[PDB]
């Protein structure tokens, strides 16, 4: 019941088209498809060889190019996934596979079909006591609503998110009651507005690199607090910050290839507590 515990998690491989045909915040470097594969492997590695979680690994499909972030089409919360109606028209076929998968691990599923309604999984911060969503350009009010729906017993509010970011961009948990955030005035102006609209107060990680904030807290049983962050080669300022979380198991993993196409930690798994 400990907040980030889980049992599985669900994953999917990059296809080859995702170096050219993957959504882009902005046209920037060339994609290594094989390091971004080498680097997905490994991050998979780290979720179910070393941590023991049961992976379920979804094949890739060349024609869904952003296929591997999985966040974007399910959030999940205790027993119930939403499947989420991705605010890119081209994504939502990936939501029949996740559908499908979350089926076979006995989810209750709620599918955001409404027609006015968007949602990416990546604009949801889930803190353990509430949810706050992102209006972005994939996440609209409507999905917003629906999401509040759907996880009744959960306060939900909202927070602008700028640009081509969502917001998990610059921000994502760190343990429990514990935000990760980064250190820009744009971060720092959605955590005020989060923690306005909240009814508690939760302590900070302040990190100087906003797409470092966005890493992996999971409750592992017989190891305690474990993070998954980026890599004192990938930000090293921001490691340093890491590194004074002395009683998590600190595992740093590189995503810089996918960060090319706007992908972090989070958005490459769905993580699951079936107790
Ligand atoms: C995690 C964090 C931020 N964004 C995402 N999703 C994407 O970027 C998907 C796609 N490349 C896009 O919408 O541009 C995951």
């Amino acid at each position: 019941a400990a907040f980030g515990r889980a049992t599985h998690a669900v994953v999917r491989a990059l296809p080859e088209s995702l170096g050219q045909h993957a959504l882009r915040s902005a046209k920037g470097e060339e994609v290594d498809v094989a390091r971004a594969e080498r680097q997905h492997q490994l991050y998979v590695g780290v979720l179910g060889s070393k941590l023991g979680l049961q992976v379920v690994e979804l094949p890739a499909d060349e024609s869904l190019p952003d296929c591997v972030f999985v966040e974007d089409v399910a959030v999940v919360c205790e027993e119930t996934a939403l499947i989420t109606r991705p605010g890119a028209p081209s994504r939502r076929k990936e939501v029949d596979m996740m559908k499908e998968a979350l089926e076979k691990l006995q989810l209750n599923i709620v599918e955001m079909k409404d027609e006015n309604a968007t949602l990416d999984g990546g604009d949801v911060l889930f803190t353990g006591r509430e949810f706050f969503v992102g209006l972005s350009k994939r996440t609209n009010q409507r999905g917003a609503e629906i999401l509040a729906d759907t996880f009744k017993d959960y306060a939900v509010s909202t927070v602008p998110v700028a640009d081509g970011l969502h917001l998990k961009s610059f921000c994502s948990m760190a343990g429990p009651n514990l935000i990760a955030i980064g250190s820009s005035e744009s971060a720092q102006k959605a955590l005020k507005i989060m923690q306005q609209m909240s009814d508690h107060r939760y302590d900070k990680l302040t990190v100087p690199d906003d797409i470092a904030a966005n890493c992996i807290y999971l409750n592992i049983p017989n190891k305690g607090h474990v993070l998954l962050h980026r890599t004192p080669e990938e930000y090293p300022e921001s490691a340093k910050v890491y590194e004074k979380l002395k009683d998590h198991m600190l595992i740093p993993v590189s995503m810089s290839e996918l960060e090319k196409v706007d992908g972090l930690l989070t958005c490459c798994s769905v993580l699951i507590n079936k107790k």
